[PDB]
């Protein structure tokens, strides 16, 4: 046990490897810099707090600092919290940083700062001033920043943080910063490319601005430049989910043909949402090392059919030409240029939102000999007609995405339509070849549909209109298939011979296929699992299963079954003993999720009819009012038990008398008010205990023995109704001097009383009066 | 040992017998009321602090308070500290006390208060407002104080705290205080007796004021009155050591003959310094229960010879008639009235400063039959001639004081001449009959001087001019004598037969008789102790003894010897081995004080030549630079060792190996910088350790075993040079969590560094950084 309790409301970590003393005070509702931070502290984080000022006294002793993270302490109105708004901007007093000799990184994002903090140490390499109110950069301001390498000045003038004027940058403002490597000026209302920039630059971000034209001499000296982003300058504002204003007369970002002549070392060129109509081949005359080219959200639908520029990119790896569609035009077919065959290196190709009625083998002919091609993304294209057998010339490919289409007989939810994807805050693919057909209109399936696709390892048929009775003669060609996602469909389990043709299948997802289970008298064959000789994981979540024609599910291979969101309460209706041995015959089963099954009580015989090798069992979100803990004696292999979000008021008299196997117990979000006299007594196998978010008042030494407690990896106690009287004298002392990992010890492990101590942390408590 | 360290800078005590939670913060340099005082607190003391205000928030939780001691927090300029002066008077905000339902006592003395604190609880019994600036009492102000029993309003307008006006009291101001028992108005510039006072009063103090006359009806209703003080009204200002102003024309305090007619229950009447010339017998017509009458500092020298009033006082116990002398008259003899014989009850009689040349048996004749008489004080009388054989008619008497006179062949230093002896802040007699002849002019003594005084048990001849060679034939009659104080004389130890005639003597004090020891070649016989067969204690302090004709002191009875302030360094001069066994032959000796003997080093053989039963040994204030601890193996009965105020730098490697008996070790005010690796290891007999006022930086677990430390009754560590680094991690934790009585833990047990911790108490320290 500890000699001195850790009273500091910050997570202190030690990294002797790099001699870093990391102090983390992220979102600890601070109003002052916490007193008593180690002198040997190097990395200090104070994000999402309410510290109103930074005076020299702030970092006084800690002269060993190398990083200061003072982000979002006064986050702008439109970007930050409306319940707890910032009253006055962060006040940085002079000589606050100049003393910190060893400082290398300084983050001051979202603090409503009016100017570049002067008096900074010459050791600084990184300076972040994002989301502040600095929209006038002058040469005098950056004189102190001589040694800076990475500079973030972005988000200082945009729709979420306006300045109502254009961004101003002095002539040759960044020119004397002879060590500058990274420069971000994103989301700033910048009208023209700041010049002259230092030749030492390698990354340049000028996206989401007022730049309407590029000069030929704009990047004449940036020979060392590797990444350049000129996106959101003359944007394609159609269906934009953010205030978007395009260049007058819908004009594109005017770039001279010889503008990228100096950028020999350029690898990434992002030209997303620039209203571009033509891509001149002359652009890439001297860039033979380009690997990533983002040409999404432009008007290059006609240019895709020509694309003479592709001949100058034989080293290109990534090509994004998404949402280049001409509105009012619903194309019959996709015109792909024969030039796409000259992309000898290309691994990733993305052509979403081209918009066309029909997909044919002939259309994809220029890609037929692209040896390195791994990904083909043709999603959100409204393709009505497509013959899947055409992808036999694409066996080498890892992912063939056709998600969100209208075919009938991993990137984020918002990727191409978000203002800034790289904005800062405060999956079956592994199995092999994947064909994504999710969110389509396939209403009926047959063996002939998957002809020649024997090679597939994963197939996604989620969100289709398959309202069929499968007899195991629908996916006959897919012999190699290991994963099938059949979620969000209308599966009809009339036959127990369903899915049996997929003889190599390891993962089956039949979740959210509730339609037929939601109607009375319909035959449901859940014993279909028996024929799947290699099935490892099965998901039948949110299916509303209240009836079953088969009394048992059979399997000699299955290890994981997700049965969350069904009606086991109806299958297990007290008096009805027919479905109590339902999961008993899934012999190799180790994991069983029977959460969200409306089980207010578990009928006697559920524990006896459990598979022999069950390890992890969840009964979470069931509204369980009563539980017979003693019955866990049947679950002889049990290690984990999730009983979170229930109505349980009492723990067992002796946990060791219930299970000798049980390691991790979860009892969070219940109604427990008091633990039993000798609860955890003699339960030496226990390694994890969550008792957080309950109504517990007192915890005694008998209920929580030290020999049992000191072997726990983590003990969760936060959000309880703790009474800090003289009877809680053991608990207060134990919690303070323990080595056991108690999370939120200085934010949610607090007293509800008596009076004097109401709303005070138990860690800060001093019950010396109980000792006089 | 403790679970929660006591961090509060106040001495917290618990007396479950009276249910009092006593919190004492006397002189703890406080500027705010210390946070975290027990809620169960009843008695709270905050004297000699710098708390500038009292707001309702002050005693918020502690509603169980019965006593509040908020004295001297703003003590007036002339009365308080000049280095740390009070800037602005104590500010008592409204409703600060009204909430404290159970409050009984409230002390607000010396806070420069301008008015009576309003809004006080109706439960209050005692209110103290001494040394404030309240010199105008109005009826409206005391309406809240309905239930008050004891009231202190004194020292609000005197020479140390002026108000430059007369004290004002409304007509019938205290009349409605129907429960008032005590009322002090001392040192207040009061011109007339406040009337009408409540009949319920028992104690009245009106001393040191401007009262020139008493009215007959002034005490007409105070039938219950027990004590009345009217002193310092028309004072005797001759030789006054304070600004004294007497009544015009040196007039006495005019008291009507019938003024004390209502005071039947009066027991104490103090009329000190009232310039009185005649005491009318009519005063005591109805007071037959009076026991204490103070008539000192008046002009009753002629009245002492008449004293017709003494016939009305046959129940009187104490009679003080000191300093009544007439300036310009050095009387031939003391004229005592034959009326003194009517004082059948009198135990104490004091007649100092009558000023007379000669004392004779005949003069004291009225006291010859006073059966109860115990004390006769005839000091500071300038008596030139007196025959001590006259006190044979005073064998019954306990004390016959003749101290400070000019005879030649317990009260304080300032008692009769101090402004206020009862002012508030922020001895052989036990042996039997005593004759005090100290501070006289006796130059020669003989057996005939003490003729008939065989009965005496204690004789004080301190501070006389006895420059004699005693041969043991000077005090032959004093056979019963058990104590002789012969200090401050010029004893000449030419004969070893000195003092031998006092065959029943237990205590002899020959201290400060340095005269002859301060001159070379003179014979000194210290072996004179041998003939005193019952001597228990001997004091020969500050005698400057550097030589002795006798090499050894012999005694079979002596148990205590004080040899402080001599020159043992010269007697024990390295090379001179003659006086090393000096104290060896005092066999029954248990205590030996050899402090202040200029012993920078102890010569080898001093320990071997020590009496066999020595228990307590002081070597304090010697300037001891080096000590051979191992040599304590000779002192086989030693329990206490005082080595305070020396130049010692090191402790022994193992204290347990130096003595087997040592219980209490004192090492305060030394130069110790570090303790030995296993200092207190196995020292099971140790119970007291004073390591205070040294230069110790660190203390380790090995030096202070937990097994030895618990046996310690008290451990003194304060005023040391403690370094609060990570090496002091054990010491900081031990001190915080120990039950061992460590005094000044929150005022002098503090860090000298490193930087961050400089001037911080070790009890408040949190070295959690040393644990990460
Ligand atoms: C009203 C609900 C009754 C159950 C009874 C199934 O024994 N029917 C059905 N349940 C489900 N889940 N889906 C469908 C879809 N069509 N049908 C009707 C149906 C189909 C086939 C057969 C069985 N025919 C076989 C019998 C053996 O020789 C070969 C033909 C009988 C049917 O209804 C009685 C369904
Ligand atoms: C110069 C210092 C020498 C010492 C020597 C003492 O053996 N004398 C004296 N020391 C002290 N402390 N005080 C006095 C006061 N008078 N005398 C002189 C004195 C007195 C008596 C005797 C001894 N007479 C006794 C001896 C025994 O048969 C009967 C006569 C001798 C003296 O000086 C030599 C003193
Ligand atoms: C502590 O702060 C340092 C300096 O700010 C961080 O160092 C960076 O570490 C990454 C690798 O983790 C490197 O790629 C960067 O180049 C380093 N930056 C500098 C300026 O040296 C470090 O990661 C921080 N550690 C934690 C846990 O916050
Ligand atoms: C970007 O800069 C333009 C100016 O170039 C800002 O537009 C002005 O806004 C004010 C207040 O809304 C108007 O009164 C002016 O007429 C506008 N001028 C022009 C030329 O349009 C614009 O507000 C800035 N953007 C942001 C987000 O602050
Ligand atoms: C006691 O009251 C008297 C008033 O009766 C004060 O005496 C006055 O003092 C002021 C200032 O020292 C003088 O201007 C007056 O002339 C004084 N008057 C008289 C009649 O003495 C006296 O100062 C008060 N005593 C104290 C201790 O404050
Ligand atoms: C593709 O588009 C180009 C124009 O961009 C056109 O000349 C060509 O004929 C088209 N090819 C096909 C097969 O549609
Ligand atoms: C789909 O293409 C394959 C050849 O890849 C062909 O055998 C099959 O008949 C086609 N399907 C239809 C419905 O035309
Ligand atoms: C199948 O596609 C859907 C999107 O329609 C997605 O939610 C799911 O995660 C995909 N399946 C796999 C195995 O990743
Ligand atoms: C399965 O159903 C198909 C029609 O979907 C039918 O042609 C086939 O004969 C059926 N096979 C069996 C074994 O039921
Ligand atoms: C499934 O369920 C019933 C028996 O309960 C039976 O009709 C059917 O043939 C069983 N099939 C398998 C695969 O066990
Ligand atoms: C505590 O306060 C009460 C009331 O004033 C008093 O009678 C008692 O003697 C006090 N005791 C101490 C130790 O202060
Ligand atoms: C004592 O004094 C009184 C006067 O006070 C006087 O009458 C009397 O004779 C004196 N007696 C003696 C003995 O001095
Ligand atoms: C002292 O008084 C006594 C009687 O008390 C007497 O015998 C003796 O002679 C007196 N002595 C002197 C020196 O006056
Ligand atoms: C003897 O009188 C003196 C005062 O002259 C005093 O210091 C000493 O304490 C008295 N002796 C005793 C035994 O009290
Ligand atoms: C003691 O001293 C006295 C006084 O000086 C003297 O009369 C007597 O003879 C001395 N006796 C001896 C034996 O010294
Ligand atoms: C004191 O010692 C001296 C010699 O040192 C001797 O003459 C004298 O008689 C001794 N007295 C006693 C009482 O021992
Ligand atoms: C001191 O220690 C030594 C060695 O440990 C031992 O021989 C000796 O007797 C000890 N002496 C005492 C007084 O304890």
């Amino acid at each position: 046990a500890r000699w001195f309790p850790k009273t500091l409301p910050c997570d202190v970590t030690l990294d002797v490897s790099k001699n870093h003393v990391i102090v983390d005070c992220t979102d600890k509702h601070l109003t002052e810099i916490p007193g008593g931070i180690p002198t040997n502290t190097t990395n200090l984080t104070l994000t999402i707090n309410h510290i109103p000022d930074i005076s020299p006294a702030s970092f006084h002793r800690l002269v060993h600092l190398v990083e200061i993270d003072f982000r979002c302490n006064c986050v702008p109105i439109r970007l930050g919290s409306k319940s707890n708004m910032c009253p006055r901007r962060l006040q940085i007093k002079p000589r606050s940083f100049s003393g910190l000799t060893y400082l290398k990184s300084l983050y001051l994002d979202g603090n409503q700062l009016l100017e570049i903090p002067q008096g900074l140490p010459p050791s600084l390499q990184l300076l972040s001033l994002e989301a502040n109110n600095i929209f006038s950069i002058r040469k005098e301001q950056l004189t102190e920043l001589a040694n800076i390498e990475i500079l973030y000045l972005g988000q200082n003038c945009y729709y979420r943080n306006p300045c109502y004027v254009s961004y101003s940058i002095e002539k040759d403002a960044f020119l004397n910063l002879t060590k500058l490597k990274v420069l971000s000026l994103k989301d700033n209302n910048v009208t023209t490319v700041p010049t002259v920039l230092p030749s030492t630059l390698t990354e340049l971000y000028l996206y989401n601005n007022m730049i309407a034209e590029i000069q030929e001499d704009d990047f004449n000296n940036l020979n060392q430049l590797q990444i350049l982003d000129l996106s959101g300058n003359c944007p394609r504002c159609y269906n934009a989910p953010f205030p978007c204003t395009p260049c007058k007369n819908n004009s594109p970002l005017q770039i001279p043909v010889n503008a990228f002549d100096a950028l020999t070392e350029l690898k990434v060129l992002r030209l997303h949402s620039n209203s571009l109509q033509h891509v001149p081949p002359r652009w890439f005359k001297n860039i033979n090392n380009l690997q990533e080219l983002d040409l999404s959200q432009n008007f290059l639908a006609k240019e895709i059919g020509d694309a003479k520029f592709l001949h100058f990119l034989p080293n290109l790896i990534q090509l994004d030409l998404s949402f280049n569609f001409e509105l009012q035009v619903y194309r019959a077919s996709m015109n792909l240029s024969q030039a796409f065959s000259s992309l000898k290196s290309l691994k990733i190709l993305r052509i979403r939102g081209y918009v066309f009625k029909e997909l044919k083998s002939f259309q994809l002919s220029p890609l037929h000999n692209l040896q390195n091609l791994e990904v083909l993304d043709l999603g959100t294209n409204f393709i009505k007609i497509a013959n899947l057998s055409m992808f036999k010339q694409f066996k080498r490919l890892k992912v063939i995405d056709l998600s969100v289409n209208k075919i009938s007989p991993v990137l984020e939810q918002l990727y191409y339509f978000r203002y800034d994807k790289y904005a800062r805050s405060c999956s079956c693919y592994k199995y092999g070849q994947t064909l994504d057909l999710s969110k389509n209109s396939i209403f009926f399936i047959k063996s002939s549909d998957f002809q020649h696709l024997s090679f597939l390892k994963c197939l996604n048929l989620s969100g289709n209109l398959i309202s069929q009775t499968l007899n195991g003669s629908e996916f006959q060609p897919l012999a190699e298939l290991r994963y099938l996602d059949f979620s969000n469909n209308r599966l009809d389990l009339l036959h127990s011979t369903a899915f049996e043709e997929l003889r190599k299948l390891e993962v089956l997802d039949i979740s959210s296929n509730s339609h037929y289970f939601q109607s009375e008298g319909i035959t449901h064959m859940l014993n279909f699992t028996k024929n799947l000789k290699v099935l490892q994981k099965l998901m039948m979540n949110d299916n509303d299963i209240s009836s079953s024609t088969s009394r048992t599910m059979e399997s000699e291979s299955l290890r994981t079954l997700e049965f969350r969101g069904n009606h086991l309460d109806v299958l297990w209706r007290d008096g009805d003993n027919r479905y109590l041995q339902l999961f008993k015959n899934l012999l190799k089963l180790e994991e069983l999720d029977i959460s969200k099954n409306s089980l207010s009580f578990l009928p006697s015989g559920v524990f006896d009819g459990m598979p022999p090798n069950l390890k992890n069992l969840s009964l979470a979100k069931n509204g369980l009012k009563s539980f017979i803990w003693e019955k866990l004696r049947y679950l002889k292999n049990l290690e984990t038990l999730d009983l979170s979000h229930n109505q349980l008021t009492t723990v067992p008299e002796r946990l060791s008398n219930c299970s000798r196997s049980l390691k991790n117990l979860i009892l969070k979000n219940n109604q427990i008010r008091s633990l039993t006299k000798y609860f955890l007594q003699d339960a030496f196998q226990l390694r994890y205990l969550d008792l957080s978010s309950n109504k517990i008042q007192m915890i005694q030494k008998t209920s929580f023995p030290e020999n049992v407690l000191n072997n726990l990896k983590m003990l969760l106690l936060h959000h309880n109704r703790f009474l800090c009287t003289c009877d809680a004298v053991w608990f207060v002392w134990w919690v303070q001097h323990t080595e056991v990992t108690i999370p939120y010890l200085a934010t949610d492990v607090t007293c509800v009383g008596p009076g004097a101590h109401k709303g005070q942390s138990v860690i800060s408590l001093d019950l010396y009066t109980c000792e006089l």
